């Protein structure tokens, strides 16, 4: 099981600036639960947007995807291609692939679970922004309701599934 997992704005918006352009402490709490113990899989960009903390990703197995030999910062598997992330895979539970847009795109069509955040945070797209990818007509999708954040942010989360 290949699962996506991100937070969007409502415009799309994923990434600027290499980083995430929001504050969302309620969805950082969100991806905690559902990848914990469980293989994340990233984009290089995305290993390096990780705050020094959270890098590599505690009690995941934290793989990078680059075309490079090895990267210099510590605690990542790098591969060198989304298939050699996925396979072998963790028995009876989901590979996450946690962004950015560019491994999304390789990852989608291997999917069969979308984990979308969605933050209600006034964003228009910029001209270097990464986005959210767009599913297809082979997603059936529901939706929790409206939760506001403690910092006053609307959000919600959408769970997709392959039909
Ligand atoms: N909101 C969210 O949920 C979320 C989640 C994750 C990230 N983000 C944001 O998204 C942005 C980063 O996304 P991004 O799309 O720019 O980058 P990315 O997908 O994280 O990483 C791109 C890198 O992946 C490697 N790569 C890409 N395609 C490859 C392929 N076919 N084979 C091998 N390696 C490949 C390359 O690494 P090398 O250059 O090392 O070869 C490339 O530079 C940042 O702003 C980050 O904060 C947001
Ligand atoms: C939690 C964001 C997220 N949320 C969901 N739902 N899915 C994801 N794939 C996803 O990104 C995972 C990779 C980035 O991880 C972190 C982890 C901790 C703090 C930050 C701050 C970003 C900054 O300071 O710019 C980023």
């Amino acid at each position: 099981s290949v699962g996506l997992i991100w937070a969007q704005s409502t415009s799309g918006v994923i990434g600027r600036d290499g980083g995430i352009p929001w504050r969302l402490p309620e969805d950082l709490a969100h991806f905690k639960r559902l990848t914990m113990g469980h293989t994340v899989v990233m984009g290089r960009r995305t290993w390096d947007s990780l705050p020094a903390a959270h890098r590599p990703l505690p009690g995941r197995r934290n793989v990078v995807v680059t075309r490079q030999t090895g990267l210099v910062a510590h605690g990542a598997q790098v591969v060198g291609s989304l298939e050699q992330a996925l396979s072998p895979a963790e028995p009876d539970a989901a590979t996450w692939v946690i962004g950015g847009a560019q491994i999304y795109a390789l990852a989608l069509p291997l999917a069969n679970r979308c984990e979308v955040t969605e933050v209600d945070v006034d964003l228009p797209p910029e001209d270097e922004d990464a986005l959210a990818p767009v599913l297809d007509q082979t997603w059936a999708g529901t939706s929790g309701e409206w939760l506001v954040s403690r910092s006053g942010l609307r959000y919600r989360m959408h769970s997709y599934r392959r039909l």
